[PDB]
């Protein structure tokens, strides 16, 4: 927990890691303070895998949601804590919830209005991805090559430029990749 906790998540540190499906569901549930079902299990699955604890992660959903008044903890309790504590295997269940990777990811339905699952590499406009890789410091050439494999659907390419001009595909190895350099 010295490292990888419900506060130090939120950290620009560790968040500088997040690969940008993460990054997105972070910032829908900062700002809405709430994700619906797929994106629930994108974002608690990635960071039970970079080894958020269980009482970490409840703590971390519970703050989450009901920041700002956004729900009583007594709702969040009552309809949403046993899905949390399932994804863990705290009520004794044995299904495997393993980390999503890029084609798992790619292969939930696409996120419609609401939705913050899935791969901006393919679900976000190029305006909207242009204006996200000027935030991060990306040129002109650099974005255009970047949209030039989302063009060409080669979404997990379009991210792995990214990994490199800003520093098996999955979140969690994008993660790792990344925080291995801070050390
Ligand atoms: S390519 Fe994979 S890790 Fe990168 S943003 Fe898309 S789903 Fe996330």
């Amino acid at each position: 927990d010295d490292e990888i906790n419900a506060q130090s998540v939120w950290s620009e540190e560790i968040s500088s890691n997040y690969p940008l499906c993460i990054k997105n569901l972070m910032e829908g549930l900062k700002k809405n303070h709430h994700l619906r079902y797929y994106g629930r299990q994108q974002l608690s699955l990635f960071l039970k895998g970079i080894g958020l604890s269980a009482d970490e992660a409840l703590k971390f959903w519970s703050e989450a949601f009901t920041r700002n008044g956004n729900m009583t903890m007594e709702k969040f309790n009552k309809e949403y804590r046993y899905s949390f504590r399932h994804n863990y295997g705290l009520e004794g269940n044995r299904i495997n919830y393993k980390p999503w990777d890029c084609h798992t990811i790619l292969s939930k339905p696409r996120p419609g209005r609401g939705d913050y699952h899935g791969c901006p590499f393919r679900d976000w406009s190029h305006e909207r991805l242009s204006a996200e890789l000027r935030s991060m410091k990306l040129t002109q050439a650099q974005i255009i090559s970047v949209l030039d494999s989302c063009q060409k659907g080669e979404y997990t390419i379009a991210c792995t430029k990214v990994f490199e001009m800003t520093h098996i595909a999955h979140p969690n190895l994008y993660f790792e990749r990344s925080r291995q350099l801070q050390k």
